[PDB]
């Protein structure tokens, strides 16, 4: 029993990362197989972040340029390139520790784990969600760049995120190992707002399965509703839509719990009008919306 | 910026995980050179665990009983003996993944990670406290037992916890390495209650420093207060006295922010007694105590 923000073990994770500097700038680079991915502001002076045309910038850059360095050994750059916003480094050596792994773009409000690294060197380990404004909110301090975000599948690591920006509001965005960033985000210094941090609807109702499944069942009560009168409450609290989709993908744990989906959509809807009052689910005072069905089923099983 | 409940990265114990199995029981042990620690109620059945004699129960197990398995490969054990609360399984190879390590005892708010680890392979990683009931609320199905807690000092882990008890009110009791449980709890499935699950003050404090450094400082107030007066407070909500040694523990927090650790003390005296009026600190609608001060500067300066 008990429920935590549970990051995937991130041994294989670890194993990938490298150092990567370009002239005065130290980043985090992704060594899989021969490539060695970052993001391509490495490339930039501070002077350069305002207005980088990337193309003009990386033209007085070779190989030798980039030092990519794995713990205390170098490695050898015999390419680059660019691909949208990641630079390629292609070094002479296949990473040994390379584990299986794909490159997915995730949607908003799934979650994953993020290695938090300086110099190449991971510091820690967190569970992060694609935000449905294209933000994360995570921990990045300067040299933090090209800390990725991925899930695993049994032995095979889905990479889904490397970290690029802090906008003026804290918050963080990035691309996917393809250097696409999520959402409208650039990697330029200039006016960027995030838009509204929806809820995760379809998280929330997932962790309070999780609650009632681990013995917190103070806020069940006596009532239903539909997807449209909930999806009234749901606007009006800046919840993103619960779509029928949503129901079918929460219907497991409606099975193991016998709770219907739309009485717990009644449950959530008294506490989005009622609030806590005081009260905590899981040891939280707010509805967790950063754990989705599949990690409720994963933590609530005990899958390795 | 951004602040986050991070876990330590856990490469480094993951090398360390295996299967044991005596019986029909199977749990988690860690190897570390030639031995494997795990629970001694491995050896129980079901019915033993209403009142185990485990020196009696031991007689009836040889070398040959413990099954062994890192990954796919099967270990021989050469020996066995019971330290307290764990069996040390003496194997014929030390582990070649083994890492600079100690066993340590850590104190009541003391935080650490946690590798949930099912039939000797990992499922997650998270941060947790040693509460000052000498429980944890830990994320623990059947076979999880014989996960580790620990801290990682650069190159060196410090394993601190061994998790053995789930107590019917859902909260966590294990031992340190050497065998001995934190608090008064026991490896009987008995009536065993934990005391009252006060919050560890000097991690709140520390917390509020981090949300100061990070932004969150709506909570800041034009008030003081003393330790005598703060303590007046922190016994009727049941948290920590706050000593001298908290309050020079907080000093480098209170010189990077340059606000008073007694000033801070006043802040979150208001806190509890106002509460959060719906508002949040580092997207937390409660006072977050399984932060040390150690943790802050840790996250806040970025070490690895
Ligand atoms: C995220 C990361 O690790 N980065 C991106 C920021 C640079 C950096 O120092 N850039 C910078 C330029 C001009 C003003 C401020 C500022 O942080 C380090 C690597
Ligand atoms: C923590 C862990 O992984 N364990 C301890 C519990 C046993 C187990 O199955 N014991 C047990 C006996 C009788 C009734 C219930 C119950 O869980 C598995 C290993």
């Amino acid at each position: 029993s008990g429920f935590r923000k549970m990051a995937f073990p991130s041994g294989k994770v670890e194993g990938c990362m490298v150092q990567v500097t370009c002239g005065t700038t130290t980043l985090n680079g992704l060594w899989l197989d021969d490539v060695v991915y970052c993001p391509r502001h490495v490339i930039c002076t501070s002077e350069d972040m305002l207005n980088p045309n990337y193309e003009d910038l990386l033209i007085r850059k070779s190989n030798h340029n980039f030092l990519v360095q794995a713990g205390n050994v170098q490695l050898r750059v015999i390419g680059h390139s660019m691909q949208n916003c990641v630079l390629k480094l292609k070094v002479d050596t296949a990473n040994p520790k390379t584990p299986k792994y794909k490159f997915v773009r995730i949607q908003p409000g799934q979650t994953f784990s993020v290695l938090a690294c300086y110099n190449g060197s991971p510091s820690g380990v967190y569970q992060c969600a694609m935000r449905p404004n294209f933000t994360i909110k995570g921990s990045f301090l300067n040299g933090s760049c090209g800390s990725v975000g991925f899930n695993i599948d049994y032995d095979c690591v889905s990479f889904c995120y490397m970290h690029h920006m802090e906008l003026p509001t804290g918050v963080h965005a990035g691309t996917d190992l393809e250097g696409n960033f999520y959402g409208p985000f650039v990697d330029r210094q200039t006016a960027q707002a995030a838009g509204t941090d929806t809820t995760i609807t379809v998280n929330v109702l997932a962790w309070l399965y999780a609650a009632v499944i681990n013995g917190d069942r103070w806020f069940l009560n006596r009532f239903t509703t539909t997807l449209n009168d909930f999806n009234l409450v749901a606007m009006k609290y800046n919840y993103e839509p619960l779509t029928q989709d949503h129901v079918d993908i929460l219907g497991p744990l409606s099975a193991q719990t016998g709770i219907a989906v739309l009485d717990m959509c009644a449950s959530l809807k008294e506490l989005l009008q009622n609030g806590m009052n005081g009260r905590t689910i899981l040891g939280s005072a707010l509805l967790e919306d950063e754990f989705t069905p599949f990690d409720v089923v994963r933590q609530c099983s005990g899958v390795t």
